[PDB]
């Protein structure tokens, strides 16, 4: 609609996932954000996007927050097997 | 700063203001966030960044949100114009 960009950028920048939704659907909600945004011309890159993402994970999935430093170059989709991986294990 | 964009992005999508601080101080906050955006390669145009700013305008700055769908084309510059037209009068 006309307000898609900014209900996207505040979507995006108040993100919370701890386990309860399925991560497919978390993974597609994130993703379409991004396309959406950067189809739009506001470029969200995979290191913003991911700071983004890690930022308001919790319960189990904090932890991804903290190794997220030696991962430099992450792309969202790396991140995301990570969130599935710990997903599926529940 | 490693950690600038995803900072300011967050600022800019929780903003809220109501006339505590100076007009001064909460349009150089919101327009350095948007010029940090642009050099960072992130452009927020006039329209979204507008949107983001109304939204969370909140006590007697509320209204400015309910006209500002008859005012298309409104630049970041016009919106504060307002903002501060109403604080000048608050003190």
């Amino acid at each position: 609609s006309d307000t898609q960009e900014a209900n996207d950028i505040v979507t995006l920048a108040n993100l919370q996932y701890n386990g309860s939704t399925p991560a497919d659907a978390f993974e597609t909600k994130v993703t379409n954000i991004i396309d959406r945004l950067n189809n739009n011309g506001i470029h969200i890159n995979n290191k913003v996007a991911c700071q983004l993402i890690m930022r308001g994970l919790s319960g189990e999935y904090k932890f991804l927050r903290y190794t997220r430093h030696r991962h430099l170059n992450m792309t969202v989709a790396e991140l995301f097997l990570d969130i599935h991986a710990i997903y599926e294990e529940q």
